[PDB]
């Protein structure tokens, strides 16, 4: 069941980016800004390469009604595009939105 399987893979984690490629080698500019974005701002993400399937590249289109890549979800919600990532990011709420990972020490 094609809804269930993309339910699951929206919540896969706190942070969840579809791209073209990967963060290491992004396939597409507007992808690749986007993970420049979150690098920068030290964003705890995961991804899926839409290129690996293409089920779920058409489907998470239909599915949540966003009709390109890259799509930013949070907590499995759909926060949008490339545009609103630059917009919150512009406006300091990037941030705020999204989950940043625990710095602590490994070592005493």
């Amino acid at each position: 069941d094609l809804n269930l399987r993309l339910k699951k893979l929206t919540h896969a984690a706190p942070c969840m980016l579809f791209m073209k490629g990967t963060p290491q080698e992004p396939r597409c500019g507007f992808s690749k800004q986007m993970v420049e974005i979150l690098h920068k701002h030290n964003i705890q993400f995961s991804s899926f390469d839409i290129f690996s399937d293409e089920e779920v590249r058409q489907g998470l289109k239909a599915y949540s009604s966003w009709p390109t890549y890259p799509q930013l979800y949070v907590s499995g919600e759909l926060i949008g595009g490339l545009d609103i990532i630059k917009e919150l990011e512009a406006s300091e709420e990037l941030d705020t939105i999204c989950p940043k990972a625990a710095e602590n020490l490994y070592f005493q």
